[PDB]
């Protein structure tokens, strides 16, 4: 690895793993499951417009007609990110797998109860114990059987390879 390769670990962490999975749209669209989404993977609602665009002006706080900005997405991206952690660690079954895992496969943690919320999460009984258990190659053969990873391969590929390896390579050359 190069002195600049060695760094780029210290400019990887949750907010930019998810950038990345998530990407960064100012106005509403349709995710790959065809639910309605803005900013930084934001799920407004799981088929009516008009419902999205509520739900937007009720999270940004102001009358958006399905348009933020950049810093707007931001600081709700910081939200979302906010609940998951909250989510795991307030959670009896998540809290002591996530406790077990380093720091980066606790950045992948993060990202899959972000996408999936807890209770999708911590009904994945076996990749649950294989994490603990350090089975990593289980752990991603089992997570690519899941309807989250079929349905919308690219959103998820990238937390799967990130649980078997632990590192940022995933995410490297885009």
């Amino acid at each position: 690895p190069t002195t600049e390769n060695l760094y780029f670990q210290g400019s990887m962490n949750i907010f930019e793993m998810l950038r990345i999975d998530e990407g960064l749209r100012l106005k509403i669209y349709k995710d790959c499951e065809g639910y309605y989404t803005i900013g930084i993977g934001h799920l407004l609602t799981k088929p009516d417009l008009n419902a999205a665009k509520s739900e937007l002006d009720k999270a940004i706080g102001r009358n958006c007609n399905g348009v933020i900005t950049k810093d707007e997405a931001e600081k709700l991206f910081n939200q979302d990110v906010d609940a998951a952690v909250r989510g795991i660690l307030r959670n009896a079954k998540l809290k002591p797998v996530y406790d077990s895992l380093d720091a980066v496969r606790r950045c992948a943690a993060i990202n899959h109860v972000f996408q999936m919320g807890v209770t999708g999460v911590a009904g994945f009984t076996n990749v649950l114990r294989m994490l603990q258990q350090k089975r990593w190659d289980e752990a991603a053969v089992n997570l690519a059987k899941s309807r989250w990873y079929n349905q919308c391969p690219d959103r998820a590929k990238r937390v799967i390879t990130t649980f078997r390896t632990g590192t940022w390579d995933a995410y490297k050359n885009l």
